[PDB]
């Protein structure tokens, strides 16, 4: 019901606990962290990250195709944690370089 989220940013790790019914980006902001975003609606690539451990539910978002979702990309503005999760943030360049 609350999961440990570790975010691997360009200048290192940050973790917090995040309820299973709160989006990861929302919770990160309640915790004082500043992450990239634009639409907050699952329809651009601005908030993109990559899951390196655990799983998320991001079915509220529509931007990613199945090859991107398969490579672990995630839209942090519309993603709920489903277990303890590790997510490397600021992945817009890499996603949009696929
Ligand atoms: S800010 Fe656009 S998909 Fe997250």
């Amino acid at each position: 019901a609350s999961y440990k989220v570790k975010l691997i940013t360009p200048d290192g790790p940050i973790e917090f606990e995040c309820p299973d019914d709160v989006y990861i980006l929302d919770q990160a902001e309640e915790e004082g962290h500043d992450l990239p975003y634009s639409c907050r609606a699952g329809s651009c690539s601005s908030c993109a990250g990559k899951v390196t451990a655990g799983t998320v539910d991001q079915s509220d978002g529509k931007f990613l195709d199945d090859d991107q979702e398969a490579a672990g990309f995630v839209l942090t503005c519309v993603a709920y944690p489903k277990c303890d999760v590790t997510i490397e943030t600021h992945k817009e360049e890499e996603l949009t370089a696929l």
